């Protein structure tokens, strides 16, 4: 657990993220025995301690699992068995994540007192954003979230993500600017963007960061604003609201920002928004944020030159590592390029080891420095040698806390037949072909792909969705620069694929295909219209399900194959 201390006193604040990661071999052994002691009745614990609180035991007799070895617990506890099956004290929410098992969303228990020690160690952590962003303590925090569904387990438990209930709890309980939609459902999308930028735009000379989850929810937002700024603006201009949202939350809520009819206001976001050029179109519609913060790793360091375009200098922070299951790290060095972002683990959050990637589990002290792992958590909330399902590498220590970059899922996202073509490698042979595309003033916007097994031999198929600055004529690469890019991509991926092409044959030339500007939003409509969760919505880097790769395919302009065969020995 956390220490009593005064969130409005910055120093004592910054002094106590010195002890939490200065004793980190203590504060460790302090969690495991609480936790052993607390859950020592808890049918999950006895059944593998019979008592025993002590390292060793639990090291011995506790195994390591997933998600899918515990499932059952958890629906055990939706159908209306006692929280006591794994946790001591009551489980208040399930939480729905991103991530599966399998393929539906893994629900996760959260305690009220796991969720107010998450909450407690973010005011703890603030004071130093404050310390290093000058001027985000003088502003609100705009935040793009907002909710569609929520549902209830049969005995009556609430199922909610874990935004909001962050989000949630918060404000029962008392600087955030945050869309009437991020607590209350709203099955309307269109109406719920509307009345959150209308807010924010009304409210932007009070802005001092924008947040959203993911860089690429930043382009949904802009997405929205490119079509409908004038009405936007309009509505401000009269003080009305355009007829067409009924949704009760937004008409009811809407006239504490839209007070009065603002036609000054209304001409200034119609100056920026009228600009040709789009870049710097955050900076300039919230000239007083001071930061935008987004998970910017992973899968997500794609989409970092494009919102940096649109950022106008603005600094992307990623301040914040965690999951449904965990809050696990900070960045003590939240200014840092984006590439560099590294995560301290917080000794007080939980039970960390850690599984090296490649049997053999470590504790949090005994990382070694520049080798890859997953977290093994053991939690407040019933939870016990859980792998998370990341990858991290270990990069250094702040204070005594290892400090680790993402590196990704453990995700194998393409496979001919022995070729497993995992995400993260995958990502980084995209990144090294797209930089060839720089030359010539074209950049990659989205990216997915597939097995193409119709055919003779077997290959992948890479959807590129491309953009440019010229909004005045055509633009399109040319064929040699393309198949130069089907090229890199190849001779980017494992040696298990570059044998199948040069020597075993069995693997053909890699494709892309370029796709027509907003095929990504119709491939994301389409997984929408099917329950996918808005604000947990990413690109999945391949496709299998067939009603989505047809989409994909008939947005393909043009197609180009590598006319080289990758090295291998
Ligand atoms: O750790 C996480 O996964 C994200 O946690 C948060 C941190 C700050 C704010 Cl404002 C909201 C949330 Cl959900
Ligand atoms: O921006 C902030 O205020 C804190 O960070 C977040 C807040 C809300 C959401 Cl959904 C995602 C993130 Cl990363």
């Amino acid at each position: 657990m956390l220490p009593k201390f005064d969130p409005t006193n910055q120093k004592a604040c910054l002094s106590l993220l010195e002890d939490l990661t200065t004793n980190v071999k203590q504060i460790q052994d302090s969690v495991l025995e609480a936790i052993l002691s607390r859950n020592a009745q808890t049918e999950y614990l006895r059944g593998f301690l019979n008592g025993q609180v002590d390292k060793q035991n639990f090291k011995k007799n506790v195994p390591v699992v997933t998600y899918e070895d515990i499932r059952s617990y958890i629906d055990r506890i939706a159908n209306g068995e006692p929280s006591d099956l794994i946790c001591d004290r009551p489980i208040s929410v399930l939480l729905t994540s991103s991530g599966t098992s399998g393929g539906v969303p893994k629900l996760i228990p959260l305690t009220t007192e796991d969720l107010e020690q998450r909450i407690s160690f973010s005011s703890l952590y603030a004071p130093l954003l404050y310390k290093h962003i000058d001027g985000l303590s003088e502003g609100k925090s705009l935040i793009f979230y907002f909710v569609t569904r929520e549902s209830k387990t049969a005995n009556g438990l609430m199922v909610r993500t874990m935004v909001t209930s962050f989000l949630k709890s918060i404000k029962q309980t008392n600087s955030l600017q945050v869309s009437p939609h991020a607590i209350t459902t709203c099955a309307d999308t269109t109406q719920s963007m509307y009345c959150q930028l209308l807010c924010g735009l009304l409210e932007r000379d009070n802005v001092a960061r924008l947040g959203a989850p993911f860089a690429s929810s930043f382009l949904k937002v802009i997405k929205f604003l490119e079509d409908h700024w004038p009405e936007l603006c309009s509505n401000i201009r009269t003080g009305r609201l355009s007829d067409w949202i009924t949704d009760a939350t937004c008409t009811s809520g809407i006239g504490k920002f839209l007070t009065a009819p603002n036609p000054e206001l209304a001409s200034l976001i119609e100056q920026e928004c009228s600009k040709t050029s789009w870049e710097a179109i955050l900076k300039r519609l919230w000239p007083k944020a001071k930061c935008i913060e987004s998970i910017i790793t992973g899968t997500m360091a794609q989409y970092i030159p494009l919102l940096e375009f649109y950022s106008g200098g603005l600094p992307l922070t990623s301040s914040f590592y965690g999951s449904s299951e965990c809050f696990m790290g900070v960045n003590f060095n939240p200014l840092c390029k984006p590439s560099d972002v590294s995560y301290t683990i917080i000794p007080c959050m939980g039970y960390f080891e850690f599984l090296e990637v490649e049997p053999v589990v470590v504790d949090l002290v005994d990382v070694k420095i520049g080798h890859d792992y997953e977290p093994v958590v053991t939690t407040f909330s019933g939870l016990y040698r859980y792998r998370v399902g990341d990858v991290l590498r270990a990069t250094g220590f702040y204070n005594n806390a290892p400090h680790f970059c993402f590196v990704g899922r453990q995700k194998v996202v393409l496979s001919i037949d022995m070729d497993k073509t995992y995400e993260d490698d995958l990502l980084k042979a995209v990144t090294n072909a797209k930089l060839l595309l720089e030359p010539h003033d074209l950049m990659l916007m989205d990216f997915t792909s597939r097995v193409d097994s119709s055919s003779f031999p077997g290959h992948y198929v890479i959807y590129w969705e491309l953009g440019s600055k010229v909004k005045d004529a055509k633009f399109e690469p040319n064929r040699d620069v393309m198949e130069e890019c089907c090229f890199t991509v190849e001779e980017s991926l494992d040696a298990v694929y570059r044998k199948g092409r040069k020597n075993d044959k069995n693997i053909g030339p890699l494709e892309i295909k370029v796709v027509k500007p907003g095929a990504f939003d119709e491939l994301m409509n389409f997984f929408l219209s099917r329950g996918s969760s808005v604000s947990q919505y990413k690109t999945p880097r391949s496709v299998t399900n067939e009603e989505a790769l047809k989409i994909l395919e008939a947005n393909v302009i043009s197609e180009f194959l590598s006319r080289k065969i990758p090295s291998w020995e």
